[PDB]
């Protein structure tokens, strides 16, 4: 039974660079995932889309579209010291949050901030 962690590990493997937008949408999917016990349909939609000969990319956006616990899902949101607590790699991809932000249309996470700032993460 594969675990989080694991399921982090393996998309993980899958992406370019590190601390980039799609690595926090990797840890968003994984935790939500496992908070919905869904790390198994999740492990699979991922697995068939590659198979496809989707890019893995492309990949993790078709399993927030097509596993129904991020269907119409609002972000989670991460408490965070700072701004500088938030990967390199992120940090151009940070943006007002906007009134009603969707998983399914890009944003990964919000960020709030210690002093009440708050971004959100898009792609
Ligand atoms: O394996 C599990 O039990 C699920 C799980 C628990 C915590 C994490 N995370 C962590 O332990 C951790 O440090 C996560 C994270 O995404 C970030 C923390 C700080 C910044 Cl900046 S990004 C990350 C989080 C995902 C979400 Br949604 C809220 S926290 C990921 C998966």
């Amino acid at each position: 039974d594969i675990s989080a962690k694991d399921l982090r590990n393996i998309m993980y493997d899958h992406l370019p660079g590190f601390g980039t937008a799609f690595h926090q949408l990797v840890q968003v999917i994984c935790k939500l995932g496992k908070d919905s016990n869904s790390l198994d349909i999740i492990h699979a939609e991922f697995q068939a889309s590659l198979a496809e000969g989707d890019s893995p990319q492309c990949a993790l956006i078709q399993i927030t579209k097509r596993v129904p616990i991020f269907q119409d899902a609002a972000p989670p949101v991460i408490h965070i010291r700072s701004r500088g607590d938030i990967p390199r790699a992120c940090q151009k991809s940070l943006r007002p949050v906007p009134p009603s932000p969707k998983i399914d249309r890009g944003w990964v996470c919000v960020f709030q901030l210690q002093d009440g700032k708050t971004l959100g993460l898009k792609i």
